[PDB]
């Protein structure tokens, strides 16, 4: 199932809800040239996740939902170019455990 909060992708698959770019956040913020993560574990509603600098603005990555970091895409501190792409397995920013079902539902459907 798939939502869209703070212009992220967020998609469940079992106990696992993966943070993604949106095609909307790249054209808003433009091209991104460094990624830099927090090392919290224990995230609540609105910390920083990750810093981006970008050719439109600088700007933090602030998480929709509270939960347990379990993957970071450490890749794009080195290369940034992957959080430009269109693809999932590149664009991706975070993976959350330990979710609030009832608040992921309460977001809004990737789409409209």
């Amino acid at each position: 199932m798939k939502k869209i909060a703070n212009y992220l992708l967020i998609e469940k698959t079992d106990d696992r809800y993966t943070i993604s770019m949106t095609p909307e956040l790249q054209d808003d913020i433009g091209t991104i040239g460094y990624a830099e993560f927090t090392d919290n574990d224990h995230l609540a509603v609105d910390d920083i996740i990750l810093n981006l600098e970008a050719s439109k603005t600088v700007m933090s990555v602030l998480s929709p939902l509270a939960g347990a970091v379990v993957e970071r895409n450490e890749a794009a501190t080195l290369t940034p170019t992957l959080l430009n792409s269109e693809k999932a397995e590149e664009n991706w920013i975070v993976v959350l455990t330990d979710v609030d079902q009832a608040a992921f539902d309460a977001l809004e459907d990737a789409g409209s």
